[PDB]
């Protein structure tokens, strides 16, 4: 067991479970980059296989290859293991305190869980809609209050629901809305303030280990909140790990035998480390990874790599090529205002290249091949430059002649893109 190995699992896990997430089919996405990824030089499904790190990223990876991971599940960032009893589901529709309809599942029941997360760990007791205990314990008071909001919104107390200030349309990278629970759950990890303030204060017993918190996040050993106590000791995190079989759908979520959702995209961590072992995309999807100056160097790379299979589809089948998915991430780059403006000059100046027979130039194609990717509008023709925004500035390619963003030296026979070299012809 290798701990470079699991951290750099972990970091390529989450960088392609964020990526596959803005795709059309999240699944069959995440799958080409989990087949076109190696981690110190291995190939990232083989470590898949054989690697028991059980991490959310890296275990939404795991279900989508089919194989076998913890029965635990994710909630607010912290591994929940039922540790006794059960429930049962209904259906209400609850109303916050903006007046805003959700419509959740209520657990019906008595349950104990353990709560695991990286800065705080924590006993949960708790009923149908009521949170009867909640032992905690972590790195700071931050990290503690963090575990104790969660708890919280997981209770799904009235007096929470309640605590809501203003509309939840809290949504992901794709634009589409978190469900009810992380509506809650991404508001008051933004302030809870008034939840804390409306939740209940009580006086506390001064036991050997636990001590209280107060609404300020503070220490106490007087009173705390209605339910909470602060171990000094950290809690037992240990647990045996007891992997099953899960099944996934095409956005990510994760779900146990019974249909209870393990995971999903929502649930994966936004920190990103630096990785120990190197990890190598060849998935374009990824070439945004390391900013968008990255994606030019990769774009060009790309079609002086594969020239010989372009040429030939580019006489025969424009359209085919054009409708790669490749040159995707430069049409990111392109300002929206002129994503089909260039694509109609471009184009054409191919056009008169076919039907003109002897305008072959070859560093023209490639130089513009990236901007006739998107659908094709009417040109005014004859631009003195093609603009594609990086970080905040606009910097603008020629279309005669060289330019910083590219820098093609006749003699040298090697390609230039903003300093970096970018293969050859
Ligand atoms: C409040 N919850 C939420 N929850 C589990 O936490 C996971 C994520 O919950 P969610 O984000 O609300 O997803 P959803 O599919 O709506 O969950 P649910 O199963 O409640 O319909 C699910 O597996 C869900 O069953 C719970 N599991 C148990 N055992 N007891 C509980 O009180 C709760």
């Amino acid at each position: 067991r290798n701990d470079d190995v699991d951290q750099s699992l972990i970091i390529a896990a989450r960088n392609i479970v964020r990526r596959a997430t803005v795709s059309a089919d999240p699944l069959a996405s995440l799958l080409e980059m989990c087949h076109s990824t190696q981690i110190g030089g291995i190939r990232m499904v083989d470590i898949l296989r054989q690697n028991p790190t059980e991490e959310q990223a890296v275990d939404i990876c795991k279900a989508a290859m089919g194989l076998r991971i913890s029965s635990s599940f994710s909630f607010g960032g912290f591994t929940f293991k039922r540790t006794s009893g059960s429930s049962v589901k209904k259906e209400e529709e609850v109303l916050t305190g903006n007046l805003q309809t959700l419509k959740i599942r209520v657990h019906e029941g008595y349950e104990e869980f353990t709560m695991v997360g990286r800065r705080a760990t924590a006993i949960l007791r708790k009923a149908t809609r009521r949170l009867i205990q909640l032992i905690v314990s972590g790195r700071d008071q931050q990290s503690i209050a963090e575990a104790i909001i969660v708890a919280m919104v997981f209770s799904q107390e009235d007096c929470m629901i309640k605590a809501v200030r203003g509309d939840l349309n809290f949504v992901n990278r794709a634009n589409q809305r978190l469900n009810p629970m992380h509506q809650l759950l991404r508001h008051f990890q933004k302030d809870a303030k008034v939840l804390f303030q409306n939740w209940g204060i009580e006086p506390i017993d001064n036991v050997m280990g636990m001590i209280g918190i107060l609404p300020d996040m503070t220490p106490s050993t007087e009173m705390s909140l209605r339910g909470v106590r602060v171990s000094k000791m950290g809690v037992d995190e240990y647990s045996s790990t007891e992997r099953v079989v899960v099944s996934i759908d095409r956005f990510l979520r994760v779900r146990d035998q019974r249909g209870n959702v393990l995971l999903s995209p929502e649930e994966v961590s936004e920190t990103q480390g630096t990785e120990k072992l190197t990890i190598t995309y060849s998935s374009s999807m990824m070439w945004e990874i390391n900013g968008p100056e990255s994606v030019l160097v990769n774009t060009y790379q790309w079609i002086i790599r594969n020239w010989e299979t372009v040429k030939i589809q580019w006489s025969q089948d424009p359209t085919m090529l054009y409708n790669k998915m490749e040159f995707e991430p430069f049409q990111s780059l392109v300002p929206k205002a002129a994503r089909g403006q260039y694509s109609g000059f471009v184009r054409t100046l191919f056009q008169q290249m076919r039907d003109v027979l002897g305008t072959f130039d070859t560093v023209q194609i490639i130089k513009l091949l990236p901007f006739a990717a998107a659908p094709p509008k009417q040109s005014r023709m004859q631009f003195s430059s093609l603009t594609v925004n990086v970080r905040g500035s606009g910097m603008r390619i020629l279309v005669r002649g060289n330019s910083p963003v590219f820098n093609y030296n006749k003699a040298t026979k090697r390609l230039t893109v903003l300093g970096k070299d970018a293969g050859a012809l």
